[PDB]
């Protein structure tokens, strides 16, 4: 009853515009965990009309807003890999488009599919990596193991299972080989934010970006797909200190509650997920380096209005070893006691 009255408001109430969300929407500079989650189901229609694809695509409004709630109500509330996650990603996609003229690279239904999957890409997340999938024999691991990227896989097949759903497919008056080709390319985007499969193609994006943006080479478009798919989903680094301070935080916890998981089954967890044994600033100083740093890198070298990005990821990186000295205790503890030895 509650999506239903969110429903009707949704659809009949009108679109409100993008700028009345806030008046720096459409900047680098925006925090999109910012707008309070109420508020999200609407800014998402806002970015799909100001990106002109419900009329392009002629997205009946019905379909759109069950459609919308739904993926919505598909994430469950770790505190990390949930809606608000996959909100700010999308709203890095819309960002993506305002700000680097994606249309002078990549076909307008690849623009629309990796909205969509941006939306889509983490659906009924259980907080948990592929590795714990495998090894705590989940469902989700007899379906998909044999394939891997197990937990991809599924958010996939959840997205397909909400447009399987009456009265929520946003694409069932497409062609058939139009409706083909964004479930196809719902497929790969989604199965790109795997960061396994990222290193994989990393030297294909290297090469790309060294040789040069072919817009008439398919594998070209491909692999951007995929490098700004990732860069929509590391995006909350590209933002201010205290929303990395934060995102870390939510990561933590969600990594540190699956290895307290893995430890009551008997398991050594990974060192990041081992709330014993992880010493958050070197990790966070090796992920920057080695991870996030090069991604928007290879963005910048692709599109240099994406400058910015990359020096606010290398900038929040520097902050982590500023920050540093202040996980050893000087002094005694706050409340003046030994007693945590
Ligand atoms: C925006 C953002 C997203 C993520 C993670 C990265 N991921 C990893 O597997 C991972 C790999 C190597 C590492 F050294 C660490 I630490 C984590 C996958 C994910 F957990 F889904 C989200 N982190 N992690 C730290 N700061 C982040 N900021
Ligand atoms: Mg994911
Ligand atoms: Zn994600």
């Amino acid at each position: 009853s509650a999506m239903d009255d969110e429903y009707t408001k949704l659809l009949h109430d009108g679109i409100q515009p993008v700028a009345a969300i806030d008046s720096n929407f459409a900047s680098f500079t925006y925090t999109p965990r910012s707008l309070p989650e109420d508020d999200t189901s609407m800014a998402i229609l806002s970015m799909l009309q100001d990106m002109n694809f419900i009329n392009n695509y002629k997205i009946d409004c019905p379909t759109l807003a069950r459609f919308c709630l739904m993926v919505k109500k598909g994430y469950r509330d770790p505190p990390y890999h949930n809606w608000m996650h996959a909100f700010s990603v999308s709203h890095f996609c819309y960002l993506l488009y305002k700000n680097l003229e994606l249309t002078n690279y990549l076909e307008d239904i690849e623009i629309f599919a990796l909205f969509i999957s941006c939306m889509c890409h983490d659906l009924d997340h259980r907080g948990t990596n592929n590795s714990f999938q495998v090894a705590s024999k989940s469902v989700l691991a007899a379906l998909y193991s044999s394939e891997g990227s197990v937990m991809e896989r599924h958010h996939f097949a959840q997205a397909i299972a909400i447009l399987n759903t009456h009265g929520c497919n946003i694409f069932d008056h497409f062609s058939r080989k139009d409706y083909q080709r964004m479930l196809d390319l719902m497929r790969d985007i989604i199965l790109a934010t795997d960061l396994a499969h990222h290193l994989r193609i990393f030297k294909d994006l290297q090469k790309m970006a060294e040789v040069g943006y072919d817009r008439n080479n398919k594998q070209h478009h491909r692999l951007l797909l995929c490098l700004l798919m990732t860069s929509c989903d590391l995006s909350d680094q590209t933002k201010g200190w205290k929303t990395t301070r934060k995102i870390a935080e939510l990561i933590y916890k969600e990594f540190f509650s699956q290895g307290d998981l893995e430890k009551a089954m008997g398991n050594r967890p990974m060192e990041m997920m081992d709330r014993e044994k992880a010493y958050i600033p070197e990790l966070q100083i090796s992920f920057m380096e080695h991870i996030a740093m090069p991604i928007y890198k290879l963005l910048q070298d692709l599109f240099p209005k994406a400058a910015e990005l990359y020096e606010r990821v290398a900038s929040n990186r520097e902050h982590w070893t500023k920050v540093s000295h202040k996980f050893t205790i000087r002094g005694l503890p706050s409340n003046n006691s030994l007693d945590f030895l």
